């Protein structure tokens, strides 16, 4: 039926929700990421990354030291399956991305690869 979800991350560092289902319905998902708080990008800007659980830590390594003008990111890393841009607060970003493509079962993760927030900021998402 639905296939979006509206999703936040605060100054403290954390997103407003740590699981994300995707119903079978859905052949395609929306995530529009917004970011609440007075801080700026360079200090605590977040994005939001899936990727299988298995691939996070290096997605995350490699974006970290990917740089900020990157978008915390590894250019044209095939581990990302879906992503937005590193956004600063009071700014939006969304992203649609295949369901198809998705395991139904499999619980991938997506997460914050802003330096330092991934270790709270991350959560499940599964296709039903
Ligand atoms: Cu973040």
């Amino acid at each position: 039926a639905e296939c979006s979800v509206d999703i936040q991350g605060n100054d403290q560092m954390q997103f407003n929700t740590n699981a994300i289902t995707v119903d079978k319905s859905c052949k395609q998902f929306t995530v529009n990421l917004s970011h609440p708080g007075n801080l700026p990008k360079c200090v605590m800007g977040h994005n939001w990354v899936l990727s299988t659980a298995a691939d996070m830590q290096g997605v995350v390594t490699d974006g970290e030291a990917s740089g900020l003008d990157k978008d915390y990111l590894k250019p044209d890393d095939s581990r990302v399956i879906a992503h937005t841009k590193l956004i600063g607060s009071g700014e939006k970003d969304s992203v649609t991305f295949d369901v198809s493509k998705l395991k139904e079962g499999e619980q991938y993760m997506f997460f914050c690869t802003f330096p330092g927030h991934s270790a709270l900021m991350k959560g499940t998402l599964t296709l039903k």
